[PDB]
């Protein structure tokens, strides 16, 4: 099941071509008017860089320390290697593609759900031919302008799914009871929570696992505070611990 | 067995050097007047590349990222070092090619079955003397114009076969008779052949357009062999010369 | 033997500095009016290299792909190590060639009876010392003007020593017939043939070890045409297979 918020092992990445007329950037989740590009041996993706702007005038008090900007960006290179197959269809769109000289709109997709669709134009087509391993076709992919990242299509919710179900009951010595956090307004739910006791002297808090464990180590009305994000939403739990 | 569609190992890859005059783009998987250079220790095709173009103006409104474009091309610098023999023609050709400016044209034979033709003149000559191993002649090539990629000739027929017939008549002293062949297993083909006596005493032999004529300058009887490019096939006609 | 048609091993090359007053280029098989240089630790010889002159011009139609042409070449440098012997006779005019500076040829013999002779001036003269190793003397010579190379030397024939001796018997079915092709035009000769049949149904051709086997698969009355070179000379081979 593909999890955009868990690290990904980075096998199954595909990459595809834009051979359509309508807008590569809208819907690129669909790969109707898409081309693929097979038998990828290795993949650099490009690295989107920003050149620095001098910000400094002479009449700026002190000048121990340099003061710059963010300049101009650049979405750099993207460069791949590929198993040579001439005959194949979509390497002639490539070679098509570097002899025309046109910027067209590639994509990559991940085992995650998520697409880098990037657009740019071929400035290197390469080839290394060595006995006993396939030949390899390289090509370098410059692009030009704003990409699309795959954390432009990424949604978050802030519907106000709190909820709180404590013990509300009594604890003994020496064991520990249960407390739930429900974080779902309507299921999907992308913020974190803090979950701790008022005293850390009558029960002990450890919260774990999305749900909260309360030990009584010593007797009477203890208050266990939960604060859900940036102090948005809270709750207040009562737990008693009796003597034995 | 040869699957342009499918990888190939790329052990086999051959190096042949245009000596012939006329178009070498045209029937470039003929081998009729292109010499082979053997014992090739390693390989290194050149690498098509594309200079940048600066795309961007005063009145574009944003200037965050870049623009850019493709510029001049320029595909070069193909090397390869092969096994010394200097009493080999065709190293002593290499030689000669590279001691005036002349810009010929090479064309590299892969395991699958296609061809990648190119035009370049030889930049570097170098040698590496060494005990117990062989002596390697290393060639770097500079080459100019649009180069001709394997991509672009996809049609290939293969041909696989044609047919000589001949006038089989006499011919006198001062005529030429015209000797018919048909290479055209179901019209489509892309090879040529060549048409050399037997003898070269008795009738000489005149190829072109397809056409070939046999003069008969001496009475008896000729035997005329025709061998189509590389040599897949090949015809043997008569043609018989009287004195009176 | 040596063989300037085989690669070589490399091992037995040996270097010497011209004394005399001649015409180094004129004769350099000959080791008479020339100083050896013994004990080479290694050696590396020069590089014939050739910058790159434009060849654009601004009416051009089109200006996709550069045009350049070959430029002013260049003889490199011939860079080797020896044993350090200060006493020795060899190494002392090497010492005297570096501080008059002058232009002075050398030439390397290889053990192929080809010899590569230069002319250059010293740029460098090093030393290595080190313990448990013997201290070593490095020199390079900045090589001008054209060298003489060893394809230079080179000499081909051409006296048309063509002859063909068929089985023209008959080969029963499951065994193949011996056809010889001899080369001598007064035995040197440097160039290749092939020979095919003509029907590839009746008889099957395989030419190998300079002879060609003829292998009687069906009945019939076949023809092997053998083209020598380039179609300068031909044959005709009349091959008899019986129902036997």
């Amino acid at each position: 099941v593909p999890n955009p918020t868990m690290p990904v092992k980075g096998a199954g990445t595909t990459l595809w071509v834009y051979k359509g007329s309508g807008d590569p950037y809208a819907n690129p989740l669909s790969d109707v008017d898409w081309s693929r590009l097979a038998k990828v041996k290795d993949l650099t993706p490009g690295e989107l860089t920003a050149e620095s702007y001098d910000d400094s005038y002479l009449d700026d008090e002190d000048a121990d320390w340099t003061a710059t900007g963010q300049g101009q960006k650049s979405a750099g290179d993207t460069s791949f290697t590929l198993a040579w197959m001439p005959g194949e269809q979509g390497q002639q769109a490539l070679l098509a593609w570097f002899n025309e000289g046109d910027t067209r709109a590639y994509k990559i997709r991940f085992p995650n759900g998520t697409v880098d669709v990037f657009r740019g134009w071929v400035s290197s087509i390469g080839k290394a031919v060595t006995a006993k391993e396939v030949i390899t076709r390289t090509v370098k992919v410059t692009n030009v302008g704003r990409p699309s990242m795959a954390e432009d299509r990424s949604t978050v919710t802030a519907a106000t799914g709190m909820t709180v179900t404590p013990a509300s009951t009594s604890v003994v010595k020496g064991q520990s009871t249960t407390l739930t956090v429900a974080f779902q307004p309507e299921g999907v739910t992308d913020k974190s929570f803090r979950a701790v006791s008022a005293d850390k002297t009558k029960a002990t808090v450890s919260v774990s696992g999305m749900t909260i464990t309360v030990n009584g180590v010593a007797a009477g009305k203890v208050n266990i505070p939960v604060v859900s994000g940036n102090g948005e939403f809270a709750a207040v739990a009562e737990i008693t611990v009796t003597a034995s």
